[PDB]
Formats: C-alpha cells, structure tokens, sequence
C-alpha cells in the first residue's frame, strides 16, 4: 500500500446457508480498536493486596475469607485481543437466528486480521490553562504484533473478567494488558485456633525458586508493522465437539415406561395408579411398586456439596457443581436460591450495558433446565429398600454427598450469549475434565491462538537507563481488527404437534431496552443458547 | 395373498453355530398377539393420584413419600410391541447353551414381522341370559402399523412394568398402550417444618407452557393393513459393546501380587506372613507392611449413599449405586440385606409364573458378585497413614460417601434372563452416563425402533361429534408377530484345572418347578448370565 | 388389490427443505372419512325461508335487513370433499416454522387419492328395545367418484361456512351436499315509504326461464369403485402468485425522507422540528412544511363507506373495504372496533373447538397491520391547501369517500391459519378482481378441481316409481382421503439489529388450550401468517 492507500475494509454482518439439514453461519466482525503506549516496557514480577472485603479480624470465624483476591503475576507490556464471546461476533437477530434454526452448533474454522494503523504522537504547546495540545501522525512508528499459533505461552484468555472485544460494531474498543499468574502458595486454615472457630494465613508468599518467567520476545517471532502494513493470522481451525441448543426437561421421573395408570373418565377427574402390576423394583419392594423406587438404566443429574470452597495452593475457590434449575423449588419470588451452579455476568458499557460510569448485572439462573434439578440437602438415604418403611434410624437427610458417579447422565450450561465465552484451553493432565463449567466448546489440540499487540517505544533524543516514561515520546495508535469465525449448524424441525416458545428476549425485560436511547445507549439481551424444549431418552 | 392365503409362518427355534472362536445364535420368536378397539381413539394429557401407600400425614415424619407414584402422561390410543426383554428370545435351556458356551456376547442385529391379520367383530341378539354374542370375521377392516425408525417419538420401550411379550411360545400375548411422561413438577420437601422432620408438598402440577405433545400421525408414516396383508420392519443392525457372561470374585486384596507367606508344614497348619518384607506401603507405614496398605494401581468397587433417594423435579428416585453381594456380610440368612443395589422382578402369568391371578416374585441379591462389595457403613478414614495407630480421633467410621472416582473398577449386573430387558436408549445429554444399571446392552446410535399398533376405527351408520365408543363397532383382531435377533458371542474354554459349577437353575429351587404342570403351569428360572467365575486382574 | 388387501397407508407429516434461498415445504395429509347414503337420489331446486332475525315488521325502519338469508339453489345427492382451509394441512408447529423461517410462500401442485373403501349395508332384528342392529360390509356395493378438472361444475369450494376436512389427524371427517345457487331475484328496499324510513320487499322469486341447472352426470365422468379399487386425482400445478409472511406498519408519515429534525441533548429531550427547511410541499405552503403536507409518490391505504350493505339482484351483501387495525385508535378495550374489515371465524369441534356441542369464535381484528388503516369519519378534506388555515366552511370532516385510486398501494390479510381458504376461483368477466378479500391465492387458469363422492343407490328387491327411501338398502361408507400439496417459501433472514418477536400462540392465551384435555379436546391456534414486521418502501 503506502502512507495514502487503507489495507482493508469493513464488514460486521452475518451470513447463514441452509443446504439440507446442514447451516453454515458465517459471522464477521469488525473493531476500531484504539491502543495506548505501555505504562512500562518491562516485564514485572509482583504479588498483591489479600482483596477487597477480606477479612482482617475473626468476627466472622474466617466465613469471608472466600473475599480473598491475593496472588502473584508477570506484567507483560503487551496488550490482548481476544475475541473470545459471543456477541463480539453474532448481534441479538443474528443469535436469534441462529438458536431458532438449529439444534446444535460447532465451531469450524477462525481467521483474523489487523490493517488501517495509525500511530500519532501528542506534542503539548504553551503551559497552564494556554497549553495547547497537537496530534501528529508519526509515519515511521511501528506496531507490535506477535501471536502464539504453537500455544507456548499461558493461556489467560478465558473471557473472565470480561476483557474482551465489544459487543457494539460502531463503538471503538479497547484493550488490557496481558498478564498471566506465577507460582505463588496461599494458603488459609480455618479450622485453626481453639474450637476451630478460626481462620488463619499458613503459607502466602511467591514461590520464586519454583517460578516460570517466559517473555514475550524469546517465545513468539514478532511483526513489526507501519502505516502501510497489514497483519492476517492465517487459518485456524477448530476440533471440538457439538453443543446442543435445546434444553432438557425431564428427570429420572420423566424418563422411562410410565407407570400403569387407570385413565380418567370426565374434565375434572385425574389417572389412578394400578395397584397390583408387575416389573422391576429396587429392594424387596413388591407390593408398593412406586414409580419411585422403578428401577432405570441411568439417573439425570448428581448432588454436590454446592457451593464447595476449595482451599488450594493457590487460596480458596468454587468447586462448581452441576448447572441446573432452583425453579421447582423456588417457592417465594424475593429470596434468590443460587444453588444450581448459577452465574453472574457483571458488565459495562462496551460490553453491553446501557449507563457509562455504572455496571449492569445479569444472575443467569438456568431456569429452563430442570430434571437435572439435584438440591442436596433436599435427598435422602435409607439403609434398605423394601416393602417395610424404615425407622427414625435407618434414614438419613441432609448429607451434602456427591452423587456423581458411573450411571449418571447431566447437561452443562451451553451458549451464553452476550457474556458467555465460546472455547476454552484443555488442561495438560493425566485426566483431562469430561466437560466444562462454562464456555461451551473444549479445544482439543490447543486453543486459537492469543493476539498479543504492542507500541513499539518512541524515544526522546537522551536514552537515560534510570529513565522510564520520561524517556518516550506519548504516543498511541488506532486500527482495525476483523474477523470470521464459520459455524456448523444442524437445522431444527418441528419434534411436536403444539406450538413452541421461540427465542426471544428474557421474561421481564420490555423491547425499550436493548433499544437505542436518545442518547444512544442499550443493552444486548441475554439469550440463553438452550433455547426450546426436547427429550432426554 | 388374499382372504385365503397365510401371509407367514412359526419359527420359534433358536440357532447356535461355533466356528472358530465365534458362535453365532440366532433367535427366532412367534407371538400370537391379540388386540381390543381403543379404549378412546383420541390422545389425552392427564396426571394422576399420588398412588397407593402414599403418607396423608407426618405419623412417619416423611419417610413413606418414597411411595410416591404421581406424574402426567399423554394417553396414545396406540399400542406398543417390545420384545425388549430376554426370555421374549431363548428358552431355558436355550439359554443355558448361551452362558455355558460363550464368555461374552453382542447384539448383531434385528428383525420382525407382522401378518396372518384377523379382524372380527363382536355382534349380540335377543337380550338378557338369552343373549347370544356371534363373532364375523370382517375382512375390510384395517390394522394401522407404526414403527418409528427415526427415534422421533418418546422412547418407553425399557421393559421396567414387564410390559413385554410373553416368554411362553404357545400362549397368546396382550399389549398395553403407549403412554409416555410429559412435563410436571412434583417437589416434596422433607426438612419442612420445624425441627425439620415434616414433609410438604411444594409444587406438584402439569407444566403447560413448557409441554410437548406429539402424536403417532404427525410423526411417523402409518401403514394401513388388510388380512390378506402383512409388515416387515426391515433389518435393524445394533452397534453396542460386548457384556461379560462371567463373574468377578476378586476385591483389591484378590488381586495382585501376594503377601510374602512362609508356606505351611503339616496339614492343619496354615502360612505365616513374613515380618521383615520389602515394598510399596502407603503411608509413612515401613514395619507393619500390612497386605491391606500395599499401594495398588486400581480399586476394585466403591461406596455410596446406598439407597439414595434424589428428590428431583419430577419427584423422588432412587440413585442406584454399584451392583455387589451381601453374601460376605450375609451372617443370619432371615435377615435380608438389600444394599448391593439389588434388583427384584414382580411377574405374572405370562411373564413366567404359575399361577393365574397371583403374581411371583424374584429378589436378584447377586450373590455371585463379591470382591466388588462395598458397604459404605462397614468403611473407615484415618487422618495419617504411618507406623502408628491413630486415636480415637483421627478415625472416622459411618460415613457413605461416594468413593466412585478416577482410579476405581467396577462391573455391571449383566443379563438377568426372565425379566430383564435387553437394550437401552441413550440420555441425549452432555456427559452420557459410563453404564447402566439394568440393561446390559446401551445403544450407542438409536435403539431398536419402537412397534405401535392400532386398530382403525370400525363406526357405525351415525356418526356424532359427542359420541366415542357408542359410535363405533365392537372389534378386535389377532395377529401374529415374528422376530430374529442375531448374537455373535465369543468361545468359553476351560482356564482352570479344576471342575467349574456350570449354569443351572437357582439354588433353593427344584426341577419341579419349571416344567410344565397338569394343568400346564410352570415357572421360568432366573439365569444369571454372569454366571461362571473369571480373574479381573 | 382385493377384499383383503388394503390399497393404501397413511402419511400426515409435512417436511421442510432448505436450500439456498428456497424452501420447499410439502404438506402430507390423510383423513379418515364417514359417508353416508344420500337423502334423496334426485336433484331438487328450491328456494328458502328469508332467515332468523330478519325484520317481519318495519320497527328497526328496516336497518335489520342485513340478517337475509334468503336464496335459491339445486339440491346434488353428492358429496363435497375440500381441503381448501390451512390446518386440512398443517399442525400448528408446522404453521409455525412456516411463517418463521419464510418471507413469502407460493402454491406449487396438489395431488390426492381415496382409498380402503368400506362399504357397510345396516341391518336390523327384532322390535322395540330387543331391537338389534347388524353391521355386514356389502362387498359388491359401489362408491361413485367424480372430479372435475375442467371447472365445469359451479364452483363452491370456498371454505366459507367452514365446510372443509378436518384439522386434527386422528379424528373422522364428515362431509356436506354439494350444492349451488340457481338463478334468483331478491331486491329489497330500504328508501321504501314516506320519510322513506320504510323497507320493502320490491322481488323475491327464483328465474325460472333464465336458470341454469347442470348435473353432475352429464357433464364429468364418474368413476365406480369396489372395496378393492382406489382412486388417484393426478397431478394439479396452481398458478399463482405469491403472498407475504410479513406485515407492513408504515403509513405514508411512515415512509419517505424524514422531517429535517434538530437531535435531543439529554435523555428527556425530544428533537425539535427545524422551522426554516426547503422541500416540496403540496398546495401553496411554503412556510409551515408540515411533515403532513409533504408530498410524497404513493400513497398507503384507502378509504371506504366501512360496512358498506350493497343491496344486489341476490339481495344485500357486504362490499368489504380495505384490511388494516384500529389499535391505534383503539383506546377503550371493552368497545370492539369492526372496521378495519375484520373478519371472525365460528368453528365447531373437528375445524379446531374443544368443545363438542358447543361452537367457539375467532374475531380477527388484524392488530399488527397499521399504516394502512383508514377510518373513513377520521378523515377530512378543505378546499384549498396554502399557508392560510380555511374557515368553519371549505372544510369537511365525515364523508365516507372511496380513496381508492391510481396512486394508493394497499395489502391484504394474507394467511389466517386454521379457518382461512388457500385458494379462490378467479370471476369470469371483462374487470378481474386485483386482490381478494379472504383467500389468500387466486387460480390465474381454474381452482383445483373439486372431488365429489357419492355412494351408488343399493336397492331392495322392489322397486316402485313412488319410492325414495323406502326403496334403497340404509348403507353408510368410511374411506381415506390423502392428499399432498407443495409450498414454495423464500428464506427469511435478520433485517434488523434487534431482537424480532416471532410467531407463537394469540396474546391473551395460555398454553393449556390449543393441548389436549383429559377428554382429549383442545383449540387449534390463530396463526397470523402476516406474522413479523417489514418495510413498506
């Protein structure tokens, strides 16, 4: 190209091909992404404050220790592209579209570019309320593009933390730094002191004889671009596995052979069991016969000790659970029963919140997915089962146990789709995890590659090796980042004689969100990815 | 053919071919099925009564809501033909040759036919005690055939109920109605109240705006019958794994290498485990060396909440926990010992009991099954493992916790002959489940497709929106099913030197049984099918 | 075939297919059908009764002629079989992926067949309550069949009065008497009396020197048909043109280039209208520029005199009016507003009525269709148009003009779901209708030719000329009808950044009508088919 001729385009929509029970879903995406010069070229090393809300006394016995946010990381100056939601790629129609006409989707293939630089430099005139500031384009400064295709480097781009392409085509976006945990211990014990009432700190400290360090520069080969440059990734492609856009309503209770049943006779009168019938039971039973104690081939869902608060090396964290829905249980509408393995998505305005300088929230209960619905202290045991009840003994209820185990079948969440991410790393271990806690598509053979972008400092004419900032010109760039990630649908058609609940907007919400405002300012819904109903077995 | 002509013919005799280590069985069966007019030509959504046995009151705290039966169903006036269960296949000593001759075995494929359709109705004159009831047989009227080979429709083909056609060739076989679960909730909270030993109700209702309905018409193309007509369903190939046809003695002390021993000298005394040994222990244990803290690689069954009641949202169930024998604990013979997640069949005339009007019953203990036996109360923890005993703390005892995880061993049960069904549907879930509790065989890719008969509606002269019954002619037809289903199994050969206990009928039971009586009643032995022993590792 | 083979099966399952752009969506159907022996063997031609609620008196002034039923017509002792509603086709969730996934949808061919004829000859035994009936199929009894595909016969196959096979698969379907209007005079006068407040009957009288009366014998070929005999119609391509699945809300304020606005500051501002702007205006304004007296090229909808009784040779009827909504001039719910040629369906238990004995309603007020509505009493007119307001004269406000001229653009309901008529006989006459005022197809060259049935007269052993009845054999059929059209769609795509509300049930209603009851009965849904929103120009 040249100073005066743009190195590429502009396109953000979305195509869809129905060929057979085949879709082809095409999405393009767009970004005016603007970069500042790195706050420091050096890599840093350094751990943290405990957090905010931690405690610093035992009034609360060590119960908000799970406010801990300590731990120990390298400061990269280089800054993170990673267009790891959904919704930097499909808008609200597109994912409508998308989540009607399939019943299950896969990732194919991903392509990125980086084109139209602009770097300019800001000089500053005169001093006080006269100071008078000019932007110059500076030709002859370069950009910094490495990307890690051999997934050398750690992988922190789980959309957490929601660090992330906006959700906007028109709005500009802008990125964070990259940065990637060391090897540090935190460790808390709350069961110390008398009566083991008390939470105390046993080991936090960085673990430097132990530690890994690896730069950017010794890892990756690195693009140096001007004005005139461009930057293509190349072709990724993706092995992963289906995700199903359906949700799944029946139990254990839903599944099988129904119980016999005499059926009724006129509007307002029910079914009555069949005393006297024949078939499997568990125990001795014989006579009662409950459809309770039928015997399966497989059970829906697993209890957990939910919420576990695993206290590691690295300090507390969440064991998940399984995700499922508190709705059979809810009862009152105000208290909010968190226990299904719910989320929370808390965002801003690039990301899909309507209010600048204030942060929305969205509590995705999982309603729709119930029969995998397990409350553990809702379950039971007996010793034996058999046409006799037990006694005060022989019955156990609250227990907390993990009922996973070899005849269990469960769901996981599935698309989420304005926060939700889309594919995540496969940790390197002896057994590698049967599913996901979150982002739908487990990468096989590594994930897409990390985007990593850098200014190249701008020096002033003295060099001082005591000097940090003062020593480079402030500069900043502007360009464009596009992309086309390709999806492989399976066509829905109608399993049912009656009409279904198509996607849609969530339940309470009104159409005047997730509308532009006077201002200009809306939301993207949230839609849930398993969308309409189908059967389990 | 035409009203003269017999569309097919009888072959109920079973096939075994050995060549090589492989023997191919081929299964054939003939049912003389007889069908009534539906009770309502129309489908019906409905739930029912909480069923018998169910508590009206707290005198039992809760413990009797596992005789919960309530649910909802769609009423199909169609009716199903599963032969999904062993013994609609082999005969006793059809199935003696399989498990005496083969060490595993597999489902190869399946076929069946439908033909010699007879369709009379049933006409009476005069009245009272001189009503005389004659029978034409009406040779235009119509058999209506679905089989769903797409697995469009809800699967109930599990032969939990023993709804299945009979064991016995000779006798005439009825079939029940399809019916399949739609979505409800039933949520029963025992922890409700204070001191939380009260059970209640939370919601129990059809859930309407969430619920499927599909009829047969809408689904899947229905084949229109004549006498002079009949169906075949075309070649159904299976793909499954293997089951295993032999039982495993051995628990993790069975199993590797054997304690260093001094031999014994005489023939009274016994070996002495040598004190100063070399080896894998556990913990810091150096001098005890005991055989039961040898590290080993795997571990051979494990524990759970036996007898988990999960309380999910179509109401409880039973979590079935691994399959094993109380026979180790079994000390007094009256007491009954259920928790090896035994299995018990309730069965009736044509199922393989005797007696007409009375129904019998068989309680499968899996006695065989040892070395796989956990009982989780029997278990312990210590904190340490060491050369010292831990105190009274440090040791924990009554526990059930799920021990299932990534280093354990398990089995299944198996075939179970009389009454236990074949295959199984697939959960359409995430994570499928490893195994099944019950049906030995799980259908990797769609079960055998299910058979739904009916008889088209015979009307009279007039025809009235608000008539049902009273507007059509009494009718009913007789037909006669044939099927093949084809095994490979593999070659058993003697691994020992010493004479096995080769398959024969339960222990307690004698000859007598099982042979047909002046009347012609006989019972049907259980065969265990993991029936000779093997070495596990 | 013969006695004992049945000629036909049964397919009710409609298919999709997505290629490209296209969407072919072939619509199966199958209906059992109850026949009976014809009331009378002859033609008869006869005129009626003037109707209920038809004024005997003047007290109303004659405002209550618009109740005249009052006509004339040859009497067939055939049978009409129609399947000219939507819902003789399509399942409400076929409906549905119809109109969500198609922008527009043609006709492409029909075919159909009848099959598995019985015929069954009534006999009866005894007297009084011992009396007993015999059903014996009549082997040798014919059933007459004639179709005519040249469009000889009078057409009435429009599915007003809802004569049309039913929409629920399973249930039997009934036929009516083909029958047709002759020529006749009924001319009422409203004007009649002094004040001229009086009606009066000015001829009522069938023509008899100018009538027309045309058989069904001497003008199609019939066809006779045995138990073992079918009949298939052959191919039937429709020409056509296609109808659209969207609805407009743009008026003309709706549509062009939009008024030069200053944009709001704040987010309770509004944008203000900027006074000073240059375009072209209609009269003399220059200064005002109204955004109403804009010109503009087109205009969107019509004025009528709503309601408008026209009172013809045959006597009153309605001349229709354009279709649109009064939502926006709705306010109060309780007052129904009529006007914007709303239509209302009355349907009874097989066309979609849970209730036996019982008729349900539809009123379709076509609230999504705005932009074209036209309340004509709304409206004015002045004399000149200026930058002067005209005085209390040179301007007029409820008129009822006609506005439909060269300039208008109007649509039409398009597909109303379960009741509506697909197709329409296109009037023979020098001025072809542009549009149709219910079904949504107009046939360019003849409307599929209509089937009629009718079973041959069986005899006794006299016959005498003063016979009618009294000298047949009571006989009754049931057979099947199947039938199969194809529907060309074009791919519905996003045109939006939001979120659509796609099709699904009315608003007010739940989803526990339109699913069967514990009787079986339910409600078939209205479906819009003008089901989401679209650009006008």
């Amino acid at each position: 190209s040249g100073v005066g001729h743009s190195t590429g385009n502009y396109n953000n929509r979305t195509e869809f091909y129905y060929h057979g029970d085949e879709v082809t879903i095409v999405c393009h995406s767009s970004r005016h992404i603007h970069l500042n010069m790195s706050e420091s070229e050096e890599y840093k090393i350094y751990d943290t404050d405990r957090g905010p809300r931690f405690p610093t006394d035992q009034t609360l016995q060590g119960r908000d220790t799970i406010n801990d946010s300590y731990h120990a990381q390298v400061e990269t100056p280089w800054f993170l592209i990673n267009p790891n939601s959904w919704g930097t790629w499909m808008n609200p129609a597109d994912f409508q579209q998308l989540t009607t006409t399939c019943r299950e989707v896969t990732l194919e293939h991903l392509d990125q570019t980086l084109d139209n630089i602009v770097i300019k430099t800001v000089s500053k005139q005169g001093s006080g309320a006269e100071e008078t500031t000019q932007y110059n384009n500076d030709l002859t400064a370069l950009l910094q593009v490495a990307l890690d295709k051999s997934n050398q480097l750690p992988w922190v781009a789980d959309n957490m933390y929601l660090d992330s392409l906006g959700y906007i085509p028109w709005r500009p976006c802008k990125l964070k730094q990259y940065s990637y945990h060391v090897n540090f211990w935190n460790t808390i014990d709350i069961i110390s002191g008398p009566q083991q009432n008390q939470w105390q700190q046993v080991k936090k400290e960085i673990r430097w004889d132990d530690l890994q360090f690896t730069p950017i520069e010794t890892t990756t080969e690195i693009d140096l671009l001007r004005t005139g440059d461009s930057w293509t990734s190349g072709p990724y492609k993706f092995n992963t596995k289906p995700t199903q856009l359906s949700y799944h309503w029946q139990s254990t209770r839903h599944t099988g052979s129904v119980h016999p049943t005499d059926p009724p006779n006129a509007i307002g009168q029910q079914g009555q069991n069949i005393r006297d019938i024949n078939g499997w039971q568990w125990g001795d039973r014989s006579d009662p016969m409950s459809a309770a104690t039928r015997v399966s081939n497989f059970h829906i869902g697993y209890s957990w000790p939910e919420w576990r608060i695993h206290y590691g090396s690295g300090g507390p964290a969440i064991n998940p659970g399984a995700p499922f829905s508190q709705a059979p249980w809810s009862t009152d509408p105000q208290v909010r029963l968190t226990q299904g393995a719910s989320e929370k998505a808390i965002f801003d305005y690039n990301h899909g919140d309507d209010d600048p300088a204030h942060r929305d929230q969205w509590w995705q209960n999982n309603l729709p997915i119930t029969g995998q619905t397990n409350w553990a202290p809702k379950n039971a045991h007996q010793a034996n089962l058999s046409s006799n009840v037990p006694s005060r003994q022989e019955f156990w209820t609250q227990d907390y146990h993990n009922t996973f185990g070899p005849f269990t079948a469960v769901d996981d969440v599935g698309i989420q789709y304005p926060w939700g991410a889309i594919w995540t790393k496969t940790p390197d271990t002896t057994h590698k995890p049967m599913m996901s806690a979150h982002a739908p598509f487990i990468c096989k053979d590594g994930p897409p590659g990390q985007l990593l972008v850098k200014l190249a400092p701008n020096y002033t004419e003295n060099l001082q090796t005591d000097g940090l900032g003062n020593n480079r010109i402030v500069t900043y760039a502007t360009f464009w980042w596009t992309g086309k990630l390709i999806l492989k649908g399976k066509l829905r058609l109608p399993r049912q004689f009656n009409l279904y609940n198509l996607p849609g907007r969530p339940r309470g919400t009104e159409a005047k969100k997730f509308l532009p405002n006077e201002i200009g300012h809306f939301e993207l819904p949230f839609m849930p990815g398993r969308c309409m109903p189908n059967y389990t077995m």
